[PDB]
């Protein structure tokens, strides 16, 4: 008998594959496609670009959804299979050895920590895990508190594909509540941002198995477990952590084109900062009586459902929000890669801007400006036209002040400008931003000529 445990263990240890590979699913592969379009709007040139984008996201903490609720227990046995990836693990049909389990919750003594389960079941599990949790409230839940740690996550919205490999391939059916209006971004009037909050408060870990066989219970072979699928392609796993208390997953819908709306939300979870915009959230976790999908609120209303959940409430025992998984044959920590291409839309606006040029020195100064300009020719491609400043090659006095007023639709302006000591330069630039305002100035002695750049 004592033989099936090394036979067993020598299979598992075995098995030759690469970690950082089978957990990794592919999305679409787009072709790149760099794509624009322009409109003119009263005192802004805005455009919107679409570009073909690329994700690769990696995580180890798994999403639990009531389609993955039974199957996720410390010390379930799952394989490494394609169903692991759709975050819907299928659990290996087999007989099973005892489990040891330990929970982090503050205070606890001696081995009050540490638990035993002999047929592991979820049922078994749970009501174990459950039962643990009781003790520790009656005896600890006044004296000790247990702050929620919180892993928080945002992206914005380009792909409901490109959601599924920054948050787990389950995002369709968790995230079909927040019916995320995608055509609009593409169309540019909205600027919709995901995010997820993770709010635990204690998570049972699994002790490491003294061998791989010690997950398995009666006399297992190696070849019972060839039958099951159990190999390289799919090398077995087991949930070795899961996290209990609330998460949630909101949606932004704004109109603005700030590029610094993504700080807004950092701040909110603690730069730009007013905005009212509508919020929809869906939550998991939260304490019955009061909770559920929550649609509207501005911010504010948001800001608190942050802070609802910010302690253990001890009215009873916490649901599973979050898992990870390792490998039987190292104990290492798997992690999931999911790429993907996405069309990503974008909008830039470019206001007007203005050009203002003054001399104020008793020396000859003369300038030359030019720039370029985009249009659209009659069948609607994009053109340009290069320009000059008709004030260029010219003799400029002592009270000279001439202003340039550019429109949004301008870019890599040049400005050359010589005086005399023939003529000699005095200051050069490229490509300078259309600022709403930049004053070129001048002044000094011939034999030494002072200049100055400022913008406001």
């Amino acid at each position: 008998s004592e033989a099936a445990k090394k036979a067993l263990n020598d299979y598992i240890w075995g098995l030759q594959y690469d970690k950082l590979n089978i957990l990794t699913h592919q999305g679409e592969k787009l072709k790149n496609h760099s794509s624009r379009e322009a409109f003119h709007r009263p005192g802004e040139y805005v455009v919107i670009e679409k570009k073909k984008q690329s994700i690769s996201n990696a995580t180890s903490k798994l999403s639990v959804s009531s389609a993955n609720d039974d199957r996720i227990f410390p010390g379930a046995l799952l394989k490494a299979d394609q169903s692991l990836l759709e975050n819907l693990p299928t659990l290996i049909p087999v007989n099973r050895g005892k489990t040891t389990i330990s929970v982090n919750l503050p205070g606890l003594k001696n081995g009050e920590s540490n638990l035993t389960v002999e047929n592991p079941s979820n049922s078994t599990v749970r009501t174990a895990v459950n039962n643990l949790v009781e003790k520790w409230i009656q005896k600890y839940s006044k004296t000790h508190a247990v702050p929620a740690r919180m892993q928080y996550e945002s992206i914005s919205a380009q792909s409901m594909s490109q959601l599924q490999a920054k948050f787990g391939a389950d995002f369709s059916k968790v995230g079909a509540p927040l019916n995320v209006d995608f055509s609009s971004v593409h169309k540019g009037e909205k600027q919709v941002f995901i995010a997820n909050f993770r709010q635990v408060y204690y998570t049972a870990s699994v002790d490491s198995p003294n061998s791989p066989s010690a997950l398995f219970g009666s006399g297992i072979t190696p070849t019972d477990l060839i039958n099951r699928g159990v190999n390289s392609k799919t090398p077995p796993v087991y949930v070795s952590n899961v996290s209990y208390g609330r998460a949630m997953y909101v949606k932004f819908e704004t109109t603005s084109k700030s590029t610094k709306v993504q700080a807004a939300i950092d701040a909110v979870v603690k730069e730009n900062i007013l905005k009212n915009t509508k919020i929809c959230a869906v939550v998991l976790g939260g304490n019955p009586g009061e909770a559920s999908k929550v649609c509207t609120g501005n911010i504010d209303t948001l800001k608190d459902l942050i802070q609802k959940g910010s302690n253990f409430s001890a009215q009873s025992p916490a649901v599973p929000i979050s898992y990870t998984t390792s490998f039987v044959k190292d104990n290492s920590i798997a992690t999931i890669q999911n790429n993907t291409d996405y069309i990503e839309t974008k909008v830039t606006s470019y206001k007007d801007g203005a050009l203002t040029l003054n001399h104020d020195g008793a020396f000859v100064a003369r300038f030359y400006v030019y720039w370029e300009e985009l249009g659209h020719d009659a069948d609607g491609y994009e053109t340009i036209r290069s320009r000059s400043w008709s004030g260029n090659g010219y003799n400029r006095g002592a009270h000279y002040s001439t202003t340039l007023r550019f429109k949004g639709n301008v870019r890599n302006i040049r400005v050359k400008v010589l005086g005399a000591t023939p003529w000699r330069l005095i200051y050069s630039k490229n490509d300078l931003p259309l600022v709403p305002q930049r004053n070129i100035s001048t002044w000094g002695t011939t034999l030494h000529p002072q200049f100055e750049d400022k913008v406001v």
